[PDB]
């Protein structure tokens, strides 16, 4: 449990895609992917994810931009993305998600920021790194990784 109590403020403020409520418990998995989204490499994995969501409604799917470079506040993705939260399961095309994290004027969340780097240091993952975590299980970084293998790892 440790990383999904530690980190509540963090965990609070990311895109969720709640698992259906007509899914079964025997279903129900909880997928967080930990992505770069100034980078294709984490935009692309973020796009598999959600192209597995689409497929498996019983997964909870939240996502954390984590971005090497941090001279723009995280925070600003992670609400562009956030506001277009609904709307993300309705992407079609890998250019849906770059249009997503392209626009959208947001001020800079601090605390956010900071829950981020607390997430990191604690996570002993570094900024930049993509890695996904299923039900506590930590895997990454990632460095290939595609639907499929999302798809294996729920079994």
């Amino acid at each position: 449990n440790k990383i999904y109590i530690e980190n509540h403020d963090l965990m609070s403020k990311v895109p969720v895609i709640e698992a259906s409520k007509e899914s079964t418990r025997d279903d129900w998995a909880a997928l967080t992917v930990v992505a770069d989204l100034d980078d294709i490499e984490g935009q692309e994995l973020v796009y598999y994810a959600l192209r597995f969501r689409k497929s498996n409604d019983g997964v909870r799917l939240d996502i954390v931009h984590n971005p090497k470079d941090t001279s723009r506040s995280p925070s600003v993705l992670a609400q562009r993305l956030k506001s277009r939260e609904d709307k993300l399961l309705d992407f079609t095309r890998f250019l849906d998600l770059e249009t997503a994290l392209e626009t959208g004027e947001f001020e800079p969340d601090v605390a956010y920021d900071a829950s981020l780097a607390n997430f990191l240091a604690s996570s002993n993952m570094k900024a930049g790194d993509n890695f996904v975590i299923l039900n506590g299980r930590v895997l990454g970084p990632i460095t290939d990784f595609k639907k499929e293998d999302f798809e294996v790892f729920l079994q």
